[PDB]
């Protein structure tokens, strides 16, 4: 499109990120690869606001980067996640997530929204990047029937819809996540999906800051693969730029040109899986191409680093209240701690096998 939201503009690094990879660095022996694992710190990566504690630290990002970019002549852009809705993923084993639809569920997500864009709304030389709820409105495509998806369903319309109508009054460029080339790239899935993503941009008011769409989102799919990766058998769209290449078209005939930001963060190396629904810290897996408006295709405006790598997927503890028991498939590097925590070992491994190399 004409207006890409990543060009003219300097990504603030998260500190957060940087702090967990500076201290992971110092713990990796041999000491090229060290540097090289230390160098992840100057990767752009996004910010998951996951829950309503995170909401102060967005404050400092958004302060912060105002300043760096009076102090370097640049204008700043801060990468987020928007991913707390009630009865956070529905077809997961487990819950997690602070809030749930029984407990006024949506009306805290209203006010947890609100939280942001009262930070925001202080900020306004700031630009504000935003991937909407990963892992959500995809599960209205394909999975209404599992029984808790049927019943958030109206719920996530109605929290996803608020996010996309106070995050535009504040200026902030939004890309809603929509699965990955395994999950809605399946030709048949393609249309359901168009016609969903259409109706919320609709409930959304077409704003122009809706830009578009967020794919393979702490996932591992090739952009571009060489050949396609036995997990894909059945789909001709193996990769993200099949499953973009055909799903872009049907949102440019609702009226919506749609474009797309494509996680690779984990990207790097492929045929890593025994199931392509398998996506729990998934062992041998490397950084992959790094960041950039250098994307290859007219439909994707970044490629970006969305979930960042070294940051757990999930427990392989089956006593966890949060254990999911894809993180003790035979592909998922075990033993594995508590989600969003460090795991060093899956980071140093990161490293190692980073495609391009670091």
């Amino acid at each position: 499109s004409a207006n890409n939201p990543w060009t003219g503009f300097q990504i603030f690094l998260s500190p957060y990120y940087a702090n967990e990879v500076a201290a992971a660095a110092k713990q990796i022996t041999d000491p090229t690869l060290s540097s090289k694992a230390a160098s992840v710190a100057n990767i752009p990566t996004f910010t998951w606001l996951d829950s309503v504690a995170k909401i102060p630290d967005l404050g400092t990002y958004l302060a912060s980067a105002s300043a760096l970019g009076k102090s370097t002549g640049t204008k700043q852009l801060v990468q987020i996640v928007i991913y707390d809705l009630p009865d956070r993923d529905c077809a997961a084993k487990a819950s997690n997530g602070e809030f749930s639809i029984a407990n006024n569920g949506q009306a805290n997500y209203e006010n947890y929204i609100d939280q942001i864009v009262a930070q925001i709304q202080q900020f306004p030389d700031v630009r504000v990047v935003a991937v909407i709820e990963p892992d959500s409105l995809a599960n209205l495509v394909t999975n209404l029937n599992v029984q808790k998806c049927a019943n958030a369903k109206t719920t996530y319309l109605a929290c996803v819809n608020y996010a996309l109508t106070n995050l535009a009054k504040v200026g902030v460029y939004m890309y809603m996540d929509a699965g990955h080339a395994g999950w809605l790239g399946w030709p048949a899935n393609l249309s359901p999906a168009a016609q969903l993503f259409t109706q919320v941009w609709q409930n959304a008011g077409k704003s122009p800051f809706i830009k578009g769409l967020a794919t393979n989102v702490a996932n591992y799919n090739a952009l571009q693969a060489a050949s396609p990766d036995p997990i894909t058998q059945g789909n001709p769209n193996y990769d993200e730029i099949h499953y973009i290449n055909a799903l872009a078209p049907l949102l440019q005939q609702a009226g919506w040109d749609a474009t797309f930001i494509v996680d690779q963060g984990r990207s790097g190396v492929q045929n890593i899986r025994q199931q392509w629904g398998d996506w729990c810290n998934i062992k041998g897996a490397g950084f992959g191409t790094r960041p950039t408006t250098n994307t290859g295709s007219q439909f994707i405006d970044s490629i970006v680093w969305v979930k960042p790598g070294g940051e757990c997927d999930g427990t392989s503890n089956s006593s966890s209240p949060r254990y999911d028991s894809t993180c003790s498939l035979p592909d998922a590097a075990q033993p594995a701690p508590e989600a969003g925590t460090w795991f060093q070992a899956y980071f140093q491994t990161l490293v190692s096998a980073a495609n391009p190399p670091l």
